[PDB]
């Protein structure tokens, strides 16, 4: 029962656009493989527990997104663009044709984005606490309020992310409802040691979709939520209580919403709900991904 801390996955490197990007790759080679995209401040690590249950029957990609885990880090501003076109280049270096996404947070923003562009390459959506529209800051949690309102500026953000960590001491904790260990904490630490690696921590909140800020951020979210909320592609959404991102509330209005959508209560959770039940997401992904090879 008790969560796993280590990460016993072999590591894969692929050059793209001048930089080594790091991912798991476990599974069968003659299938369609999930692909695992994590978000804020996390890496691959973030699905270690997830996907020992899929691999059984399915190949799991798990990239580190540039800038961030055991990938290089190249000084780049860290705008959505930026691993936009990193994540787009690593897809087709790996020669992937058709996959199932598993996606949260920014890693949703990245999956949801390639889906829309790439609507025949995607068999079915996993996702969790992910990026949707704010359209004002009331509809963002007010418990995290204004730690983000002070994210989001260049002075007091920078000094809060970039100095002080806070994405990783601060945020990553307070967005789990069980106690990180320091084992774990480690492994999250390990890409940032150094402060001006930090770079991607404090764009990304800057990136985020709330108010109208920034305007290209929110076209963008606007149009992948336009796109799935027509699209008929299975898709599996994994809710916890209270959420962050997706409140009990708005789990219940996507499932509605959303065409072939499940919902799945895994408990308590916050943010990270992959740290809360990492046993429940997994063997619920693993059980719905047989049914969606069958191309009608
Ligand atoms: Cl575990
Ligand atoms: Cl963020």
């Amino acid at each position: 029962s008790e969560i796993g801390t280590g990460f016993p996955f072999d590591p894969h490197y692929v050059e793209v656009l001048g930089e080594r990007m790091h991912y798991v790759d476990v599974g069968p080679r003659d299938g369609t493989p999930v692909l695992f995209l994590h978000g804020n401040p996390t890496s691959s690590y973030l699905w270690r527990n997830i996907i020992p249950h899929v691999a059984p029957s399915h190949r799991c990609i798990a990239p580190d997104l540039i800038g961030m885990g055991k990938s290089d880090k190249p000084d780049l501003d860290y705008f959505f663009d930026d691993h936009v076109r990193y994540l787009d280049a690593f897809i087709e270096a790996l020669g992937l044709e058709e996959v199932v996404l598993v996606i949260h947070d920014w890693g949703s923003a990245l999956g949801f984005h390639w889906a829309k562009r790439n609507p025949e390459r995607v068999k079915g959506i996993a996702c969790m606490e992910f990026i949707r529209p704010f359209p004002t800051w009331d509809e963002w949690p007010e418990f995290a309020r204004e730690t983000f309102q002070a994210f989001r500026t260049a002075d007091v953000g920078r000094e809060l992310i970039i100095d002080q960590n806070a994405f990783i001491e601060g945020a990553l904790p307070k967005y789990v409802v069980r106690p990180l260990t320091e084992v774990e904490m480690d492994h999250y630490r390990e890409p940032f040691l150094k402060p001006v690696d930090r770079e991607p921590l404090w764009r990304f909140p800057n990136e985020l979709p709330i108010a109208g800020e920034p305007a290209n951020i929110v076209a963008l979210v606007e149009a992948y939520m336009n796109w799935l909320h027509q699209s008929p592609v299975p898709k599996l959404l994994f809710w916890g209580t209270p959420g962050v991102l997706i409140p009990p509330a708005e789990a219940a209005r996507l499932a509605e919403s959303l065409p072939n959508c499940k919902t799945v209560d895994i408990g308590p959770g916050l943010h990270y709900l992959q740290e809360d039940n990492p046993d429940l997401i997994g063997s619920e992904i693993a059980r719905w991904l047989p049914a969606l090879h069958h191309h009608h």
